């Protein structure tokens, strides 16, 4: 029973999936004499936490009941009385916790808080799910570093154009679709300067159903980008690039003029690790670095992903010249090269995605 | 729903033959007399009796006015004994259920005729997709006079075969080779680069339990630069077919003739692709399983050369610019000329996931 | 889409189950630009719907807003105003209805409320479910009549105990548990005396979590109850029972002293309908019917029943005197035998549960 | 390898089901150096053998190879080679028997034959399929006695008729045709008098090509059967009739005189252990009883059946004194109900089938 009551907030909770952003997704429900009497999920950023939705909901059933909550309440003094304050004020007699809060200080304090108050506090309930519930959330508290997802679409022999550099038609209108979708699961979307300089892209989130663009992030070693590219002009979304002492003074003045963020780093070259740091020092949770097999391979050579996700067509394009899937310097002997795992394998319209992660 | 109960048995028996049969197609036949069947048959041995045979015999006299399913049409031509078509008019067979016609078009239909002249019944297309799929190579081979060709390769899951450095020990798993190793069962030839022998010394040999007359092999070469030393050669476990070129040395290459390695010889200073699977389509060959070399993948894929694309990818990143790609050489330049195929099949086999995938 | 919601909805009413008393069970989700931003449903007898549980934690948001309702929101004027009104006055813009009320002096009511408000009002999604969801609850409304379910187990060839009474043993301890499922699905549990004398059964729930017991209704026509029998003494549950005339008015008083609550029918003989007219004054709405053959008789005889549940054993108990599943007086003609209709057969531990309806 | 062969054989026999008449199953294959060289089934009554035809289409191979037989192969000296010597004749050295002959007469005679010859002979392969093969001729041979089923169609709670004695149709038309399968598989069927004076049927196997119909046994305690009822008459089917002393003589030759084949008992009641025993005695391997619901309690007081299949239509009869489904004396402690094991349940029509099985 303390199982359905925490899984009723796990999938109260999977309600607020996408409308909550930089906050985690959290579910609340209140019992009292055997009968929920509330019910609660974080829904906007911002907003009401999910403890107080339930506890509102509760009224005066509240006195004496139990309440499960997916991640350990709030604690955070200031603007509002922390949500592990409004467990006490409301005579909550015990509280079930199925994990703390992943940053890393924070981690504790609040079960302390009612602990400390009298209340009974039962963790650990059902917390496998509560994990898979925040993932990229968790990571970023817990390691300090965004959670990163590497995506690329190739043909079925890892050819990610011809050796003319055409790719025209690699994956079918399903994939480049499916792929949309991770650009609202993520809080910022990188890429080279390459890419900028042969596609112009806008890298931003097409699907009618957004209001809060992700950070446009590109690396851009000498600052060569084009000045005129929409990632620059059409100022639809928010646009940081990641440059070295080896830019030029006057044009990082005319680009920040259009507001864009130049972050000079103090390397001679650019190091992914120094520019993750940084992205998470400016709260940044999470980035979709979808391309440039060259930066692709600065990741995965400096082990800075969580995820990797493929689109495969069935299409064969050979060439010894034809540039593949992962460029850059690579690992040497299969001794080194790290063992993955698939996580998932699913078919998209014509052609295959497959998904892996690390360890 | 009966009919294809009886057709889907002859289907079935047909099977038994999938070992040894050689070149001869698998056949299947049941009588069946007022409701009961009567006769079984399958073509077991090659050279020897034919489905309808062995059916029309153990049916013995209830073949007269009964009905036979026949996973195929029935032989008409004219030798050492009556063919089947023949048998079943004789034996008094009322009506035929063929599945489908014959695959060589210069003989399709001839038999349906004669039973047809009989005045036998001749109903056609039953369960013809199993049918088709139990002979799908031998088919091939009658409707094209070319060899079925299955391209399989394993690889990193960036599409990489090897380290920049040629390592590629730990490339696949143990449970994919093993799943690899089935292929080598339903292949009359293993065709591999030169670059291949060389690179690990093979033995392109099957291990499966239960293998008679194994597979051809074939070796890609050039300059006959096939290591005397081994394997292939003076590894007298199965036949070695060389096809080479002008370059070819004099000395040599009778020397290795010696081992009862054979040496094919191509009139030009390039190993195209079809010119060698049309020699083989003359040697009987119906069948070649490709798996050495990303160029020699390449080749045939650029001469559009292959009904089956087999990959395995590991959960391995290896990147790494010249680092050695799936297939290499010629390929295509642009997008629009790359022809589309398809996915027939995703199987996870150990932590590997296996991609097959067939043209248009 | 929109049926991801009402099935939101739909779960979120599941929620309220045995918690609303007489009431049924509603969900409500207020949706803006494509993000839910209120929950709600029915969880307390008397208190808040579930529309105004929505409404109130959806907020600001409720303006333009669309919002999923499981049954016609309310639209008489009590003590607070109705929820259609409540809907009116948010701002809510457009309105999903499941189905509309299942009285008709009501029906559409509030629809008519809501469109007359400039409300945009669209009917039936998931209509089966929301249908379902309530079903004895609607069928209560609908006829007048609580909803009824015939229940026995046999042996294979329709004996429920042996030629001496001997029941020991006719179905097995996973039939029992999976049958007790009703006794907490169902407000009253009814057995005639006979079950009484023979088995003297508490007819408690005693599954797991089992805050509220269903009212346990006896069957005796001269009050011949053993007054030391548990649904006499136990005071686990209610207890009410119908008489008539006959009844030694000294023991209907020594009964009422024990808290049973005893009904004294003006017939010679008690009539199922009669019985079920009670009932439902009193506010019973469903009745588990455990048996006893000559009482499933009756019920059947009459038609008051909308659900037959027969659990059958591998089993096979003779006997010309050997009791069969239902007695009484039966029907004459296979002409005149009514049709049912197979609705679900499971097999529970070594026995088969073979549930079916009229028509 | 080893079972795949044998499992093979196996699929082979099972082709000529129901065209043996009285005769077992049997498949047989020959493997010659890791080859399918042979494959046998027993097709048509009195002909070829399942290792005839395989030894024949083997010839040449047959010479130091295996042979797989789903029952040993026979050994008895008659009008020409038996199975075991062709086999041994045929220089096949190895012998995988699935089971052996079930006559304690003969069973093994074989299987030494051949093993005093230098045949390896192994059994056991797939022994328990290749005892499904053949239940009911396996049970015949193992018991000496008629493999038993017990086929009735009542109502939902158990009745064979109303109290009137009515059964105009309680299951379906799907259902009775199924039931014909039955009257297929089974040489003989059987019915009380009480049936046959009611129902006056004809007790034959109206499904497709026959070839063949099965005996039909009529219990008649003082032979008072109508001499125009069709099984006595219409010469359709075999007709036996089973009686004690309390029949007429003349009534007795009349009868005897139309074909109809009487048997007496010298004892007061028909003794169901006593007509197995006589019906085995003329060959009768297996009954299919399907009448009598006094007749159905005295096969399951004696504890006489193999299997017992009942249909039950989704309608309810009802009526105290409406006949259920066995009657006879039944067991008065529920401690002394045998259990039994629902073995397949499987709709048809509107109807339910049921088929449970002993121990
Ligand atoms: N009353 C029913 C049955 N009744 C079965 C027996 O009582 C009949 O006497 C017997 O099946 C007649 O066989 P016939 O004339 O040779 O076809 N059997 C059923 O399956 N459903 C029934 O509703
Ligand atoms: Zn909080
Ligand atoms: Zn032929
Ligand atoms: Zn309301
Ligand atoms: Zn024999």
């Amino acid at each position: 029973m303390e199982e359905y009551y925490m899984k009723l907030a796990l999938d109260l909770a999977k309600q607020g999936e996408g409308q909550t952003e930089s906050n985690p997704l959290v579910g609340a429900v209140v019992v009292k004499d055997g009968q929920i009497v509330g019910m609660g999920a974080h829904l906007k950023y911002g907003e009401a936490h999910a403890e107080v939705h339930a506890i509102h909901m509760a009224g005066a059933h509240a006195e004496g009941a139990d309440i499960y909550v997916t991640l350990e309440p709030c604690s955070h003094y200031g603007k509002t009385p922390p949500c592990a304050e409004l467990i006490i004020n409301s005579g909550i007699k015990r509280v079930f916790v199925a994990m703390r809060d992943p940053n890393p200080l924070v981690a504790g304090r609040g079960i302390s808080m009612m602990k400390e108050a009298g209340i009974e506090v039962r963790e650990g309930i059902l917390a496998d799910q509560a994990e898979r519930l925040n993932e990229k959330f968790l990571h970023f508290m817990r390691t300090g570093l965004p959670y990163v997802t590497l995506k690329a679409a190739a043909s079925l022999d890892g050819k990610i154009a011809t050796s003319t550099g055409d790719s025209k038609w690699i994956t079918s209108e399903a994939a480049r679709q499916d792929a949309q979708q991770y650009r609202k699961t993520h809080q910022s979307i990188l890429v080279g300067v390459g890419t900028v300089k042969a596609d112009n892209p806008s890298l931003t989130c097409r699907l009618p159903n957004v209001t809060k663009q992700p950070v446009r992030v590109i690396l851009d070693t000498v600052l060569s980008i084009p000045e005129d590219a929409k990632v620059i002009c059409d100022q639809i979304a928010p646009t940081w690039i990641f440059t070295t002492a080896r830019a030029d003074e006057e044009k990082k003045k005319r680009l920040s003029a259009f507001g864009v963020n130049i972050f000079t780093l103090e390397t001679e070259r650019i190091q992914i690790p120094d520019v993750l740091k940084i992205l998470a020092e400016e709260g940044i949770m999470s980035v979709y670095v979808e391309g440039g097999s060259a930066v692709h391979g600065s990741f995965v050579k400096e082990g800075c992903f969580q995820e990797i996700i493929f689109y495969f067509a069935p299409k064969l394009i050979g060439g010894t010249h034809a540039p593949s899937l992962i460029s850059g310097e690579g690992f040497q002997s299969m001794k080194d090269v790290p063992l993955l795992q698939f996580t998932d394998i699913t078919q998209i319209g014509r052609d295959i995605k497959l998904t892996a992660k690390p360890t």
